[PDB]
């Protein structure tokens, strides 16, 4: 649900990006980036204290998350 969205957030946004300024929640963000990068939609996830932080270099999407922004680029948001 907020999985594409967040991934948009992060295409266009070129990182790094917060939760409540993209529209969510921290457990919320960080659910998503943790899930995505384990399916393998982006890479550059780094741990600080404990959850994962966006820095302005490093957030890399791949080919299978920069895909399905194609077909499910059908979303109102942005």
């Amino acid at each position: 649900k907020l999985r594409y969205a967040i991934l948009k957030e992060i295409f266009e946004g070129n990182t790094p990006l917060s939760e409540n300024d993209i529209g969510v929640t921290e457990d919320q963000f960080d659910d998503a980036v943790n899930f995505l990068k384990r399916e393998g939609y982006i890479i550059g996830v780094h741990y600080s204290d404990d959850r994962p932080h966006l820095y302005k270099l490093g957030p890399e999407l791949t080919e299978k998350g920069e895909n399905y922004l194609k077909e499910n680029g059908t979303w109102s948001k942005a």
